[PDB]
């Protein structure tokens, strides 16, 4: 159930009950995607800039943007009127070299200190193996029971970010792992259903590769449409908390006709948490062409993209005002 | 202020607002002593066991136990009627060789299954030099937020144990650590007395090295009595919460002649958690004797430490009732 300040602050981020919310918590990545048109490492303030920049220019086309506290808190302060925020509490990335990838918070915040900085949300990324060791398994369910305690005292929407793996398979994006993602995406959303991981909306991935199913590729097909189909009615009986959707690395095109197919498959997701498929244009832009450049690219391509986003939000999203329980 | 939960699980650890509390925590200092007495490493069997044991014999004689839920599940459930139970939230130990001392949660615990475990209050040990670096006090005020922060949504005492230290001086037990002992004890205190931290009692030394205090040994000398009553009027003044002293290695008698000085000097403690004085020397008896020893041990010689501590406590402690604020 929700508590009335946390539906309070839950409307905050959203618009008329759909979660249209702009993510740019991306560290690590981020840094990789700028690497790649420059000489040095990414420095502080270009992190820091093209996050106020993008929070300027298109947080006015967003109920809400996610932000991560280490880099993000200047992008925080410029923010349009109605524009939600939701904070990251997650250490990014994780270690490849093993198989666990144990959750950690960031060492210097507490739900307290991201609710003291304007967050509307707290938002945690889990990575998830349903089929993975369970001691390991058995740690990462404490760790969010914790989080979702911090939550439920400090009175304020706890979103779960699920990213579903496997211990065996280095590579998400393979064939083989195609195959099993539905039941690890659904899997995973339904152990962190329970109650006592306080959680009140969940951040999850597409159950499918679209790259793999039928209608979506030149290659290798995997799911047929009504296989792809059935794969997101088993996601949406998986829970019954409202979820949102992750674009993950996808264009902002695949991402708009997978928002449709979901929709079409009876799908009942509250909005996404759209990142590189609206603003990724804009890191060739910044690090070569500069500041002025960025700022005229997110005012029309950026622009282009959220807002087609939005046309299509509109069109296949479900209010989380018609899943949500109250508590009295 | 302190919540009707709150305040009704503090009842079960407490008689008559006071404390008088069996401390049984200990994981590596229990492992030290034990191989004292035998050639090898203390085996589970043998740790579990004296916990059993102690829990079983000594806890008709305290308002309460502290466990560690490493291996004092099997002690938890051989209690007394009226004794209420105190789990220990935090890894055992630390690193010696690094000076920033760094909290962390034992990873299969959270605050919920800690109460699921039968947990009356919630126990965290926290080393904290007030005077060390501003970042590392940093991350640990974040981190006992966390935990103050899960204890207020589960509704459940946090008893948040502080035990100081310089990051320059690794032996606690010396000369000169003794002149600095008052100043950390006490600004620890007061640190963690604010609101954010939601702490309902302190676990704490007294101020001083009472070994080193004029009037309490033949030997070397560091503090008069005059300045000793003074570290304990700071003290006093340091919170307005409720503390409890904790005897460290200290002997019966010694612990004793503290609780008379410090009630003497102006120290309003609630009680105490008390351990190796009252235990301590079941140990050899358990380990080179055995199991029947041990019992015999623990119902003549170890109710003797008890039940002389209480007296003392009867006599020296003030009700936490007289401190603590009701919320309404």
């Amino acid at each position: 159930t929700i508590t009335a300040n946390k539906r309070h602050y839950l409307e905050k981020v959203s618009h008329q009950g759909i979660i249209s919310a702009l993510a740019f918590d991306q560290r690590g990545a981020l840094k990789q995607m700028m690497a790649a048109h420059q000489e040095g490492e990414a420095t502080v303030t270009q992190i820091e800039t093209l996050k106020v920049l993008v929070s300027e220019e298109l947080t006015p086309y967003a109920s809400s943007i996610l932000l991560d506290p280490e880099y993000g808190l200047l992008a925080t302060k410029v923010r349009a009127n109605q524009t939600g925020l939701l904070l990251a509490y997650e250490k990014t990335g994780y270690d490849a070299t093993t198989t666990s990838r144990l959750p950690d918070c960031l060492v210097e915040w507490s739900v307290k200190r991201l609710k003291a900085a304007g967050a509307d949300a707290i938002k945690f990324l889990l990575y998830y193996d349903v089929d993975g060791d369970e001691q390991i398994n058995l740690q990462k369910q404490a760790y969010i029971e914790r989080i979702g305690s911090e939550c439920t005292a400090e009175d304020i929407p706890f979103f779960l970010e699920l990213l579903s793996y496997d211990e065996r398979i280095s590579d998400n994006n393979s064939a083989a792992y195609a195959k099993l993602k539905p039941h690890k995406v659904n899997g995973a959303m339904s152990v962190f259903s329970d109650k006592r991981f306080g959680v009140d909306v969940l951040k999850v991935e597409v159950p499918v590769n679209m790259a793999y199913v039928e209608g979506f590729t030149e290659g290798e097909v995997h799911y047929s449409q009504a296989e792809a189909i059935k794969a997101f009615q088993d996601q949406e009986a998986a829970s019954h908390l409202p979820y949102i959707y992750l674009s993950a690395g996808v264009s902002a095109k695949l991402f708009q006709e997978t928002l449709y197919f979901a929709a079409a498959a009876g799908a009942q997701f509250s909005g996404v948490l759209c990142g590189r498929a609206t603003w990724a244009g804009s890191v060739p832009v910044y690090i070569t062409k500069g500041e002025d450049e960025a700022r005229k690219w997110l005012c029309t391509e950026g622009f282009q993209n959220i807002d087609e986003l939005n046309r299509v939000l509109e069109e296949t999203a479900s209010p989380w005002t018609e899943k949500i329980l109250e508590h009295h």
